[PDB]
């Protein structure tokens, strides 16, 4: 159901290390567990350097920088993986998507790159998703991480369209939406998103 | 929801090596997925040898152990990792369940070496669960795994009863039964058990 130390049992607050410098991602976060008695706190407020992405999965990864954050701050972590997954692609650019155009890599090169690759990809074979793993460890050494996965399914477009979000939003078409990621608002796309949903698993699964 | 490439769409069989030479294990997996056309073989058949099992959670190792087979035989590839995880004692003895007591280690000597560690836990706080993660990697490389974590709770007693399954089970009590695991029958066992709730979660979700 899952185990515990997840949360304070319970006036006092618990602190748990978020494996980012990002204050926007400390600040959703921070912000949703708060009720649960959670005291998020970025993991470049304790003094912590980036951990090494040497995983081969979003899962390895996202369980790594937990880990790293733990082990040298003595708190628990929560940390995520995320990146596009393309089917006929085997799954990539998968980990490799914040450097996808390598060393020197930006959104858009990374992005135009995507499409040099699928250029000749039947239009009815462009499926793809993005993937956000959140996983939360009680120590550095917790042998069963909460793990919470979610997905996001779309269309990897032939054209960039639309200029809000990040990354690879401007050519992941969303047909139930009728537009690409980049073509949602702020607050249309967190609603729907792979973030979204793993967000909601965990908050969920904090319930328990 | 979970995508494509775990089974064939889909007259004929996909072949899919499971990572453990066990005959047993590959007997109740390769029967219970037969109906979804899943050819299981296990990776001995195939020439694969042991992986080092590096990691310090179970969906690491289990990861990591399919990951191994899927890159040796170039087939999709399932693997388990199982334990025991003590909350007192923080989840160990976990990743180090099957080698607990060392090298030379031998279920009786495991056993006795958590009885030893566990002499001053009070009887309230010996809570404890077995764990079961698998794992089905589509090759070598995916980034996204589908990923089922059965776990099963009891108490940890203070001396071993029952004879029948192995590791742990002679230490393990469940209360809802009223005896310890190695006093259930192999068919009570398997009803209940980490391993049957994992494989119950894996059939379900590729169903899907
Ligand atoms: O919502 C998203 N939209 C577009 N690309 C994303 C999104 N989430 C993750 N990615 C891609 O995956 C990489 C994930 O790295 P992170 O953002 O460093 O976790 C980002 O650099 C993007 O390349
Ligand atoms: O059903 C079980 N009963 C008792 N111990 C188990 C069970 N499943 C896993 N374990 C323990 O965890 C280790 C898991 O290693 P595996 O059986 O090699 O996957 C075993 O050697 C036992 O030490």
């Amino acid at each position: 159901h899952h185990s515990s130390g997840l949360v304070p049992r319970g006036s006092h607050m618990q602190k748990v290390v978020l494996a980012t410098g990002n204050v926007g991602k400390v600040r959703e976060l921070a912000s949703l567990l708060s009720d649960f008695g959670l005291d998020i706190v970025a993991q470049t407020d304790l003094g912590v350097d980036s951990a090494e992405e040497t995983g081969l999965t979003f899962i390895e990864n996202a369980i790594l920088k937990a880990r790293h954050a733990a082990k040298v701050t003595a708190l628990p972590a929560i940390a995520d993986a995320s990146g596009l997954a393309v089917d006929v692609l085997g799954g990539a650019p998968g980990i490799y998507s914040a450097r996808y155009s390598g060393e020197d890599a930006t959104d858009q090169k990374n992005l135009q790159k995507l499409l040099e690759t699928m250029k000749d990809v039947p239009d009815d074979q462009r499926q793809a998703r993005f993937h956000c793993v959140l996983v939360y460890l009680r120590h550095a050494e917790d042998p069963t991480p909460l793990v919470c996965h979610g997905s996001w399914p779309g269309v990897i477009t032939r054209e960039p369209a639309g200029t809000g979000g990040f990354g690879y939003d401007p050519i992941f078409f969303v047909p139930s939406e009728g537009k690409t990621a980049a073509e949602l608002t702020r607050e249309e796309k967190s609603a729907i998103s792979h973030r979204g949903q793993a967000l909601k698993l965990l908050l969920d699964a904090l319930r328990n």
